[PDB]
C-alpha cells in the first residue's frame, strides 16, 4: 500500500547504475523504488536487479511504449495544469484502450501533478501553465482530493527545490488524497524539510548527482 | 442522496416553463430524481419542486456559486472533450473562486461521453463523438480506475443510442454508477436501456409527449 510511503526513490531506466550502489539504495530503507523515464527491455532489465530486494517496485508511466507488466505499482501521472487535453486525459484513453483488458486495477494509481518549475522538460513537454499563486495549486488539490478522487497529488518542482510553505498549504487541503513532493532533493535537510508537510518525498536526481547524500535522505526522513 | 438506488430520474431545463400540473405528476410519478439541469429562476423551479417529496438535484454547468437548496449537486466532467476547459478548467476556476464554501458532501462528479455530435453540448465542449465501443469502454475504465468518478455518464440527448453497446459499457464498469440518457420517448425503450444503464434520465419527452414521458418510470420500475 503506497499510504505508508514515507520515502521514495525514483531511478531513471535510461541512466546506468552499477550492482553495488543499486543494492546500497534498495536496501537503504526507502520505502519504494519507483522506476522513471525508456525503452520496455531496460525497464525489464532494471526490474529484474530490483527484484533481488524485497523493496516495493512501481513504474511511472509517461509513456505507453514502455508499459511492462510485473511492477508491484503503477504510477499514472495526470498533468493537471496542463493546457491541453492531451496530457490529461488524451494519452491516458490511447493506453487503456489498447491495454485495459490486462490492466489489474488495484495495481493502479493516478497521479495528479501540478508542474510548477518552467525550465524543466516535463512542463515544457505538457504545455504546463506553472505561472501559479498558492491560490492556483491549492485549487489543484482540492480538486485532486474531492472531485476526481486521485490516489495521489504531486507536487513537481523537477529541478529546483521548492517552497516548504506552499507544501504545507496543500498539505491543509489534502486528506484521503496522498501529498507526493518532488524536486531538487539532495540534502537530508532538505528531504526532513519536506516530510514534515508531504505525505511522501521523492529522491532522484541526487542518486546520480551524489549519491552518498541522496542515501542519507532515508533516515532524515524516516527517524 | 444515495444516487446508487436512482433507476429513472427525470431531466428538467429551466429556460423550458413547466405548469405545476405536469411539475406535480411528475414529482409524484414514483421517479428517483428530478435534475433541474437567472439564479431566481431556479430557486422558483426549486421552490416548486419542493411543494413534494422526490429528491431535487442540480447539475451544475457554470462558474458560479452553487445556488443552495438542492439535495445532491452534479458536476459534469466531458470526458471525450478535445479542450481542457471541459474537463479541468472550468472546474478549476470555479473551486479558486468558491472553494472555501464548497460542502464536497453533497457533490457528485458525473463522468460524461457525449455522443450526439448535433447537440449543443457536443459543439461547446468540443466532443470527440466519433467513437467505437471500445472507445466508450476505454473511457468508462477511465472513469473509474484513473479519475474515481461515481457516475459515467452516456449522453445522446435526442437520440436513442443502442442497447447493445450500454450493455459492454455496462459489463467494463464495477463500483462506477451508469447513467444512460438520449431519446427516451416510449416506456418500452426505457426499460430496454434500463437492463443495462443503472440510472435512465428522461427529458425532451416531458415536454412533447408527457403521457409517455410519464410511462417511462413505471416500466423501468417493473
Amino acid at each position: 500500500e503506497i499510504r505508508a510511503w514515507r520515502h521514495v526513490f525514483k531511478l531513471d531506466p535510461n541512466k546506468p547504475i552499477d550492482d553495488e550502489r543499486l543494492e546500497r539504495l534498495c536496501e537503504s530503507g526507502t520505502d519504494a523504488v519507483i522506476v522513471g523515464g525508456v525503452t520496455i527491455d531496460n525497464v525489464l532489465d532494471l526490474l529484474a536487479r530490483i527484484r533481488r530486494f524485497s523493496v516495493p517496485c512501481a513504474l511511472e508511466v509517461t509513456d505507453v511504449e514502455a508499459l511492462t507488466p510485473g511492477f508491484d505499482v503503477y504510477l499514472v501521472p495526470i498533468v493537471l495544469n496542463s493546457r491541453q487535453a492531451e496530457w490529461i486525459i488524451g494519452r491516458h484513453h490511447e493506453a487503456v484502450k489498447q491495454y485495459g483488458d490486462m490492466m489489474n486495477w488495484d495495481e493502479i494509481a493516478a497521479e495528479g501533478y501540478c508542474i510548477l518549475n518552467p525550465e524543466c522538460k516535463a512542463a515544457k513537454l505538457t504545455r504546463a501553465d506553472t505561472e501559479l499563486d498558492v491560490d492556483d495549486i491549492v485549487a489543484y488539490a482540492r480538486l485532486a482530493e474531492h472531485l476526481y478522487k486521485l490516489p495521489i497529488f504531486y507536487l513537481e518542482y523537477s529541478g529546483v527545490y521548492g517552497d516548504p510553505s506552499v507544501v504545507d498549504k496543500v498539505k491543509q487541503a489534502l486528506d484521503q488524497t496522498q501529498l507526493f513532493y518532488g524536486g531538487g532533493i539532495t540534502t537530508p535537510e532538505q528531504a526532513e524539510h519536506m516530510a514534515r508537510y508531504a505525505d511522501t518525498v521523492v529522491v532522484g536526481n541526487a542518486i546520480y548527482d551524489a549519491f552518498e547524500q541522496a542515501l542519507a535522505t532515508v533516515a532524515a526522513v524516516k527517524q
